[PDB]
DNA sequence: TGGGACTTTTTGA
DNA sequence: TTCAAAAAGTCCCA
């Protein structure tokens, strides 16, 4: 038997990782094509239908097809008999099935033309008189006319973010693809509408993608059309599980179909273990059904914008916090994002830098980094910012600009706000304003693996990798810093944030203001002993000679009394 | 080479 | 004028 991932296998390992990134060519392993064409193609009926048009727009070299072509061929031939007497007795043959899955079955569509060569040279392959005509498309997917819908749709499109995606192209995306495509969308996104559009009526989908759109704001509107336009028949969230060998992905596969049903509920299978050689077993569907794997179901119509997948106990708890609590933190709060510098080299030095020497305590401000952040304090900083938007004279200060900033000039040139002439080549990219951070306030890294709310007493500067915010004077009188971050640093509130936050890799969250701030609190009887055990900890930690064992300690009566507050 | 600590600046809006 | 989102993450070693 032929082995359908080893010519591919090669051919990636021939590609370099800028043209892999460029165009993200990453094949798919073999449990995971597997599970999706045995889950799309298991139950059809090829007498009722033997003409099944199956497609994968970013087929590759093949992963996805040549396993449809034999599942296809077994179809065939388990029932070569019951076709010839239903049909044309002398269409069906066994030994017409061949040429016959290539002329109606397989389809497959993409820009890699050696890709495609290597595909149709495998498919040819499959058997040892007239050329038969393959279904293969040298073409971008996104721009080609369709002329017919599809039975089946399967593959793994590819992945680029807004960062890696060309100025022409976006623009196109933008004025072609606006229904899914906005601001910080991914590439998947139009494919997966394009998936969509082209699925026949009562058709069915099965991809992988990243898992992101189910919680990111920029899969709003994807999710909305997946919503409206498909029943989603299942979701098979992997977290941060890896299921590409080296490559930093978070992985879901998602299958829905077009079929006309009552039927509305979706099946969802979570990893409960991220550490798992998923390769390591023979089945994806054997891996499913383990105790390694958790299942519910969600009700498609009961969908908001926001797609919430948790079982019963953590709907139940999610729904309590949030009748309970009748303020959120945007709502007594003010957030932003941390300085972007445009080039950290510049601008960030170690304080025991002796170019320090050169620049006016004026223009220097303390700098923390995602790390320095803990539980209710912050490391002390080991680097300072130089300010300089506050270097008004070119003139002078020019040891600063020729000693230490100039050194990167060049690449300070190549900002877009240089280039446009709203910064000088010294300035910070996006300085903000000091006043905001020079201030009481709560600082939390962008990215964690769990809640670290930290208040600073240091006016510490930071960049993206750090958010902060400052309590409203209005509701200073009912909420201060050290009850906020009491509770919010609780393992209720960590649960309770992780219910709905962006997962993005094994162990890590993104804390971002998008969904930090719609985080919800309350204020009852127990404000007063929450509070004080938080200024309990907050002491303890802030001495030099101490130990963090009764920290643990008061955290345990402060989340019983968080607990009981909240009735959970 | 797979697992863990850690996280820049480009970009659309 | 100036906000904030975005991992086919990055990068190192035992
Ligand atoms: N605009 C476009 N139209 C069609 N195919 C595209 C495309 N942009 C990228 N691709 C192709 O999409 C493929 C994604 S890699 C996945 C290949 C295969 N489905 C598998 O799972 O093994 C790459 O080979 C890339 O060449």
């Amino acid at each position: 038997s032929q082995d359908n991932f080893l010519l591919s296998k090669e051919y990636e390992n021939s590609l370099d990782v800028d043209t892999k990134k460029a165009s993200g060519i990453y094949y798919t392993p073999k449990i995971i094509v597997d599970y999706i064409v045995k889950k799309t193609l298991k139950n059809h009926d090829i007498i009722k239908n033997p003409y099944p048009r199956i497609l994968d727009i970013s087929c590759g070299c093949g992963n996805f097809l040549l396993e449809v072509y034999d599942i296809l061929y077994d179809l065939f031939e388990e029932n070569i008999y019951e076709l010839k007497k239903k049909y044309d007795e002398n269409y069906w043959t066994v030994d017409n099935i061949h040429r016959h899955i290539l002329n109606y079955c397989i389809y497959g569509a993409d820009i890699d033309e050696k890709a495609i060569s290597i595909l149709k040279d495998s498919l040819t392959n499959k058997k040892v008189e007239s050329d038969i005509k393959i279904n293969l498309f040298c073409c971008d997917s996104l721009k080609k006319k369709w002329r017919y819908k599809f039975d089946y749709i399967v593959g793994n499109p590819p992945y680029i973010g807004h960062k890696k995606l060309e100025k022409k192209y976006k623009k196109f995306l933008l004025e072609k693809y606006s229904e899914v495509y906005k601001d910080k969308a991914d590439l998947y996104f139009c494919f997966y509408k394009k998936i969509i559009d082209i699925l026949k009526q009562g058709g069915i989908g099965s991809v992988i993608t990243p898992r992101y759109f189910l919680e990111s704001l920029s899969g709003k509107d994807l999710r909305e059309y997946i919503k409206s336009n498909v029943n989603v028949q299942e979701i098979v969230d992997f977290l941060g599980a890896n299921i590409f060998k080296n490559i930093g992905v978070s992985s879901c596969i998602l299958t829905f179909d077009k079929k006309k049903t009552k039927e509305t509920y979706i099946d969802v299978f979570k990893i409960k273990n991220e550490d798992i050689c998923i390769n390591k077993f023979e089945t994806l569907e054997e891996l499913l059904k383990s105790s390694k794997f958790e299942h519910f179901n969600i009700n498609q119509r009961l969908l908001s914008d926001e797609w919430i997948l948790v079982n019963k106990d953590d709907e139940t708890f999610y729904n309590k916090i949030q009748e309970k609590c009748k303020y959120s933190l945007e709502d007594i709060a003010i957030s932003f994002q941390g300085i972007i510098t445009g080039c950290d080299k510049a601008f960030i030095l170690s304080k025991d830098d002796v170019k320090l020497n050169l620049v006016d305590d004026k223009f220097l401000k303390c700098w923390i980094k995602s790390k320095n952040i803990n539980k209710y304090i912050v490391d002390k900083s080991e680097y300072r910012l130089i300010y300089s938007n506050d270097i008004d004279n070119e003139n002078t200060n020019k040891r600063i600009l020729d000693e230490i900033i100039g050194l990167y000039k060049t690449k300070l040139e190549n900002r877009r706000e240089c280039k446009s002439g709203i910064r000088k080549w010294y300035e910070l990219q996006w300085g903000r304003e000091k006043l905001f951070f020079e201030r009481k306030k709560i600082m939390y890294p962008y990215k964690s693996n769990e809640n670290r709310f930290a208040i600073d007493y240091d006016n510490n500067f930071s960049s993206a990798d750090v958010y902060s915010f400052f309590i409203k004077e209005e509701y200073l009188d009912k909420f201060s810093y050290e009850y906020l971050v009491g509770i919010l640093n609780s393992s209720v509130y960590d649960k309770y944030f992780k219910i709905t936050a962006k997962k993005m890799s094994k162990n890590i969250y993104d804390y971002y203001p998008n969904k930090v701030m719609k985080i919800r609190i309350f204020r009852d009887n127990n404000y007063e002993e929450i509070e004080n055990l938080s200024k309990q900890i907050i002491s303890i930690l802030l001495n030099k000679s101490i130990d963090k064992g009764k920290v643990e300690k008061l955290q345990i009566k402060m989340d019983n009394l968080i607990m009981d507050s909240l009735g959970i």
